């Protein structure tokens, strides 16, 4: 299990400043690291992959660097829209892991973002993730859990084309992944739910996260 440790939980900065967010793997992850930005009530947005390749769209301001065990995301001239949560991810080996995050703050209305369902302890739910606009079978689909206040946990993934599946052994007897090529819909079933299972569950594909669904157990 590869642990990713992020420097600080909170980093105060001010417009115009240079900031450096660091992440250290507890093992060599080579150059297989990505950085994500997350604004409140929003799905993570990809900023950098392969430790230093800026993703289409991302502004110059962002630079990634690092190799093997120390990684650094640097925002040159910080801007307002840069205030957000930043996450590093390792995809060298399974299970996929993430850093706890770094909220970058300084020194509005949220309604049903996302929406979900409230279920009962011991209950079981099956979430849908409908795809559109691309060949559903050619891309792996991941499921990530996000309890408020904490980081992201990779549950597992599945290759639509042949339903090949990988599970984080932590969720081995909780989750079950399936797909329906027929309608371009991936599904995930969580069983024997408990208070700890309350969170936002995202399905994601390389470079595009779903909006997630909130599951609440009470």
């Amino acid at each position: 299990d590869i642990v990713l440790t992020q420097s600080h939980k909170f980093m105060s900065t001010s417009v115009g400043d240079r900031v450096s967010i660091t992440c250290k793997a507890s093992q060599d992850v080579g150059t297989a690291v990505a950085w994500y930005q997350q604004k409140p009530g929003q799905s993570p947005k990809l900023l950098i992959y392969w430790a230093s390749t800026r993703h289409t769209g991302v502004p110059d301001r962002f630079t990634g660097s690092g190799s093997g065990t120390d990684f650094t995301l640097t925002i040159s001239n910080v801007q307002s829209e840069d205030l957000a949560d930043y996450f590093c991810q390792q995809y060298s080996s399974y299970p996929l892991t993430f850093g706890a995050g770094t909220k970058l703050e300084l020194k509005q209305v949220q309604l049903q973002e996302p929406g979900g369902e409230l279920v009962r302890p011991g209950a079981s739910v099956k979430l849908s993730c409908k795809a559109s606009g691309y060949t559903f079978t050619s891309y792996w689909i991941n499921w990530v859990k996000q309890r408020p206040g904490q980081g992201l946990e990779w549950i597992g993934n599945i290759y639509p084309s042949d339903s090949y599946t990988n599970y984080n052994q932590k969720f081995k007897d909780k989750a079950t992944l399936t797909v329906d090529k027929s309608s371009s819909t991936a599904y995930m079933q969580l069983s024997s739910l408990t208070s700890e299972d309350s969170a936002v569950y995202f399905c994601a594909r390389w470079g595009y996260w779903g909006q997630g669904t909130l599951v609440t157990v009470s």
